[PDB]
């Protein structure tokens, strides 16, 4: 199955080029926790933003461009980029915009995490009726020392 | 001799109630390039935050109250903190605020970071006369892929 994973600030915004003005030690555990031992695809900008490869997980990129890199898989649709992760029991998909809104009409899940920060942004998250998908988890978490802001993680089952 | 290093948001904030705002890996880059070999004082806040001691560089700990951690060295007073350091060429000294105020009027140097960022804070920079110093390097950059703000990096010699 697939499943998207992603930050989102208020309004469902995310990140389009430049790094989200937050500091979320604890939302970035949970992102490898959920990720790690999987494959992730992502698009270009994501690639940028992460800057090599995501340890432990099989890495393709989905881009209209040339891989610059022999660590990943570079491919140039969805169905390659689905066909490369191989038989696996769940894909990870995490982004940026342009990717979550192609492969979410075929999501099963979605692990989101809610940041209490208006930022102001072109992108935003898809948009999910919820009468469609069940919100089976929610642990929400305040700001502290390490956690610039409070944040709400959110696992998301399409009914 | 002694140096201050701080990053800097506007109107000199330089810590809150929480984590700050940004994530600016190439200040932590500058910081640790600026600070590597070099004994470095902290108050107790600051070394909280941290975690862990910085390696590669001998941490002192200034504070009035008794250790807690054996793998740094705990001070009592500004002199005693000196003292800890031996004879070295120059000693950083890393905030906060308190720590700042202690040891601004025996800084011979400031290695500053000014971050556009627009916060309410809890401390402050001690306020300083930018006729009694001397910018001697200076060097803006944008936000990019992995840094959340645009950023100025300075260093400044007392008159
Ligand atoms: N929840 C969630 N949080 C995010 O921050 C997020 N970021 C992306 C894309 N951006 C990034 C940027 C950096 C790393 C990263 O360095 N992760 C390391 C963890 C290292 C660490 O814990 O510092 C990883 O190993 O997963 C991941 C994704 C996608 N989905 C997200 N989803
Ligand atoms: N320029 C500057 N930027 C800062 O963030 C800053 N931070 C402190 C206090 N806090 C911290 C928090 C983390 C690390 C840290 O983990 N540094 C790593 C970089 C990786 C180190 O190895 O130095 C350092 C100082 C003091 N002066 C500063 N000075
Ligand atoms: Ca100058
Ligand atoms: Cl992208
Ligand atoms: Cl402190």
């Amino acid at each position: 199955m697939i499943s998207l994973i992603a930050a989102l600030a208020v309004d469902r915004v995310i990140g389009m080029e430049n790094a989200m003005p937050w500091n979320l030690p604890a939302d970035l555990a949970w992102f490898k926790r959920n990720t790690l031992d999987k494959p992730v695809i992502m698009g270009r900008h994501t690639w940028e933003s992460i800057g090599r490869p995501l340890p432990g997980r099989k890495n393709i990129i989905l881009s209209s461009q040339p891989g610059t890199d022999d660590r990943v898989t570079w491919v140039k649709s969805v169905d390659e980029a689905i066909a490369a992760c191989g038989d696996v029991p769940e894909i990870m998909v995490i982004g940026g915009g342009r990717v979550y809104e192609q492969f979410l009409p075929k999501a099963q899940k979605l692990y989101l995490t809610h940041i209490d920060a208006e930022v102001e942004g072109d992108t935003h998250f898809p948009d999910y009726e919820p009468d469609d998908w069940e919100s089976v988890f929610s642990e929400f978490h305040d700001a502290d020392a390490q956690n610039s802001h409070s944040y709400c993680f959110e696992i998301l089952e399409r009914r």
